[PDB]
């Protein structure tokens, strides 16, 4: 029942569509700073701003996006990461945190991955607001609020703050469909207006690393 | 059960993941007229030689492919196609003719597709070298249709090898999908790398294209 993508196929999420090749760096201190908190909070590692502003390199479209494309990292202990992520005038629209050495699943793997998400999915369900958790629901919404709050408290720019409810309301009230693809699972939602959603799920660290939103 | 993309999801085929837009318009007549022939066979309309000859301008990139992006023709009737196609080294891996102003399948719709494909595929596994609204003969016989006007002609023929490791794919491959862009994705893949996608249209009831990956 889960599908795979093929070698032949590309599949690029918002707003990487968009993305042409053009793009000029361009360098926002408060982009920067959020995207450090960012690669902090939503991605785990523990990189200090003196370690990752050097490394936050983000190019500016002249479509009103700013793209921050395979930035390398290396956690201390070895491990090898990109960090893709985008913002556009709603503000972050794309995040993800990909450990590059990390095996490959295999397919009874990859179809209990699916039988967890879909337990945790209909956990949240039930309790979309609940008062600690291997949930990957639970555990992702909490790291978005997480990185809102660190920006409000830091009277930084929050560029994820105002995507937080449409976050939330897309997985609780759209079908949950899925595919496979480079090793993750693609959950994805979406409602009547166009606004559509995918969660990038990792069946190896059984958590989303990553998330597309397009308004 | 049949996977629907979302609005925030890009599919694209081999090969226009290598499109840059930086490639350059290159005139090789053999291409042109294998192209002409292709839209008229693989995709059906009657516009001649005169007509197309002017619009077919591939572009050529570095890494060995050649590109026709959206193409715009109107059919007698006023219907309005896009085409694209592509070339790599082992012939033409890129074919699609699309109605511009074809109305969305419903949800149904897509359903009795996918079942009617399901039906052709099964046929087709038990009578594979077999008139015919079998979606998988009528792009088998218009592929082969188009290798014999390329030797007819003594052009190369861009199809003929390809059209072999296609029937391969759909003979020996598990058949899966997903619906992208009011169409039906019917893909299929060994364990060689060797991919393919074919484009079937709910609304025609037929392939409108493939993608070929070796």
């Amino acid at each position: 029942n889960l599908l795979y993508l093929n070698s032949g196929e590309e599949l690029n999420l918002y707003p990487w569509n968009l993305y042409t090749g053009q793009e000029q760096e361009l360098f926002e201190e408060e982009i920067v700073s959020f995207a450090a908190n960012s690669v902090r909070i939503l991605g785990g590692g523990s990189w200090t701003d003196e370690e990752l502003y050097p490394l936050i390199k983000f190019r500016y479209s002249g479509q009103d996006l700013r793209f921050l494309k395979d930035m390398a990292l290396t956690e201390k202990d070895g491990r090898r990461y990109l960090v893709n992520m985008a913002l556009d005038p709603n503000g972050l629209c794309y995040f993800s945190y990909v450990n590059q050495d990390e095996r490959e699943a295999t397919a009874d793997e990859m179809d209990q991955a699916l039988g967890k998400l879909q337990e945790d999915w209909e956990k949240f369900l039930s309790d979309p607001l609940p008062a600690k958790t291997d949930n990957a629901f639970y555990m992702f919404f909490m790291r978005c609020q997480m990185l809102s709050d660190q920006m409000r408290k830091e009277q930084y720019s929050d560029y994820i703050g105002d995507n937080l409810y449409t976050i939330w309301e897309l997985v609780l009230k759209s079908e949950f469909t899925s595919l496979s693809y480079d090793n993750h699972i693609y959950a994805m939602y979406s409602n009547d207006g166009g606004t559509s959603m995918v969660l990038i799920y990792s069946p190896i660290e059984e958590r989303f690393v990553g998330f597309s939103l397009k308004y």
